[PDB]
């Protein structure tokens, strides 16, 4: 088989922001002129956060996708295929956050009296940034409960988009499903301090997480147990909490017992709504996306602090990430990583980092339960040698020359389209990183050329029961990778 079997796509991040709060699409002619430029660059498609604080803004069902429909439109025009998000989170508090986009006021309105609808820490500090799953099942919003909100809306898209969904333009849809449209609890929230280096803090604190955890342990014959209340703050180190010391809580009973508690309640909410994700686009020729962060600090050490905390129970002898890639598989989703070009040597030693280990372990996993697999960077990059890790993840194993590759990605999003990235030496770098993705081969339009024909997209296959999953928890050893990429950009 040729060598086209190994090209794995490249898309690009549009500025966040392309589309302001107004629902206005500032500046098409400016826009243009640099899709134009990543057009002869050879890049495949672009990623736009689809905001439903503003689409949605003025009130319950009522849209507003004509800024949008701009948009799409002008990407079509320049030849680009389009990763939709379904941003349903806020812009803002996150890192590289540079335009304030909130969720819409009509639901911050209700959380002005209802306080309980946002996640909650330990001090009772409320995260405005998100809806916890606390609420996906509560019929508080003007009758509706939040998966009905995000249901609605990506059913709404769907008709409203069935034109550019009908013509190919729009590949994937990428589900937001927490901050940063990440599915994971925003344990590390820079807006309330939190400083990189640091374990983060639980998010479980709200009157409906809180009502729920203690009506479970009441069930397992242990009323008494309370959430964590030795876990520390968002700065500590493990080593100075009662919970994540050695011989601490989170290897008591009643850790174990929450832990699993806290992580069911992710994968559950991820389920749940990629079924009705699954309903809104039955038919349509786009794949199914999920983001899972890459919390690389602390993995180095048994309790894996930072990890346990945003919500994924992970630790050296349980695989926290497994199961949830076999619970993508029955809607045929695939698993988007959000990190990939992180070195360990590049991470400040105190922090216990293990960027590439983590990396090996969560696209693995991916490859074992036999879903599609893909990634982005986490920081803005612009060297070889961040290009050469993110080239060394997307084909682990090499190009095979005779065939396709053993292991690939299904594709990379590079983080962001700025002024930056589109300056002479620097895009002279990311021309290559293109081509190397694209296993040297000249930009391929019609991806059945290379094993990536879109299908309409088929109902989800039946609920996976939770013992099931967990399953997926039993450790297993990672696939094998090069120490270097065969094709590097130098
Ligand atoms: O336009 C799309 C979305 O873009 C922004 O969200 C993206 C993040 O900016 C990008 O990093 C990533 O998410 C998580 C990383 O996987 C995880 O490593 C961590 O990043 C750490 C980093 O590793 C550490 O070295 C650094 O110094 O601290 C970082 C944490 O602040 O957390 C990242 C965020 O959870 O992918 C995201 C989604 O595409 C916007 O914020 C988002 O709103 C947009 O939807």
């Amino acid at each position: 088989s040729n060598m086209l079997l190994n090209y794995v796509p490249v898309y690009v991040m549009l500025p966040l922001g392309v589309v302001n709060v107004d629902n206005v699409f500032e500046d098409p002619d400016g826009l243009k002129e640099q899709l134009l430029q990543l057009r002869a660059a050879g890049v495949d498609g672009v990623m736009v956060d689809v905001w439903w604080g503003i689409i949605e803004l003025k009130g319950p069902k009522q849209y507003d996708w004509r800024a949008y429909r701009s948009l799409f439109q002008l990407v079509q025009e320049c030849g680009l295929t389009l990763q939709a998000i379904m941003s349903f989170h806020q812009c803002g508090g996150n890192v590289g956050d540079i335009v304030n986009i909130p969720i819409p006021q009509w639901v911050l309105d209700i959380g002005e009296s209802n306080h309980d609808i946002f996640y909650t820490n330990r001090s009772g500090t409320r995260n405005k940034e998100y809806l916890t799953v606390g609420v996906d099942n509560e019929p508080i919003f003007h009758g509706r409960t939040a998966i009905e909100i995000y249901s609605d809306y990506m059913k709404s898209f769907r008709e409203n988009m069935s034109d550019f969904l009908e013509s190919g333009l729009i590949i994937d849809i990428e589900v937001g499903l927490g901050p940063a449209g990440e599915l994971r609890y925003p344990s590390y929230p820079q807006s309330q301090g939190w400083e990189f280096p640091r374990i983060g803090e639980f998010q479980c604190y709200d009157k409906y997480l809180k009502a729920d955890f203690k009506a479970a342990v009441a069930r397992a014959g242990h009323p008494e147990w309370e959430l964590p209340d030795d876990a520390g703050k968002y700065n500590d180190v493990p080593e100075s909490t009662g919970f994540f010391k050695s011989n601490g809580t989170y290897v008591t009973e009643k850790g174990k017992f929450f832990l699993t508690w806290y992580s069911n309640k992710l994968l559950n909410h991820g389920d749940q709504i990629l079924d009705e994700a699954n309903k809104a686009f039955l038919g349509c020729k786009v794949k199914l996306a999920i983001k899972v962060s890459g919390i690389h600090w602390w993995y180095k050490v048994e309790n894996h602090a930072a990890e346990l905390t945003a919500g994924y129970y992970n630790l050296n002898d349980r695989d926290g990430y497994r199961p949830i890639a076999r619970m993508l598989s029955r809607h045929h989703a695939i698993l988007n990583f959000t990190c990939l070009e992180m070195r360990d040597s590049e991470q400040p030693s105190d922090a216990k980092s293990g960027p590439q280990e983590l990396v090996q372990q969560v696209l693995s996993g991916g490859w074992r339960e036999d879903i599609r697999v893909a990634g982005e960077n986490a920081l803005p990059r612009y060297d070889a040698t961040a290009y050469n890790q993110i080239i060394l993840n997307a084909k682990p194993q090499g190009v095979n020359n005779n065939g396709p590759p053993k292991l690939s990605m299904f594709g990379v999003t590079y983080l962001r389209l700025s002024d930056d990235l589109l300056q002479k030496s620097n895009f002279n770098i990311f021309k290559k990183f293109v081509l190397k993705m694209h296993a040297d081969q000249d930009y391929c339009a019609n991806p059945q050329k290379y094993n990536h024909a879109i299908t309409p997209l088929k109902p989800s296959a039946p609920k996976i029961p939770i013992e099931v999953l967990l399953e997926a928890t039993k450790p297993t050893l990672p696939f094998p990778w090069l120490p270097e990429t065969d094709m590097k950009v130098d």
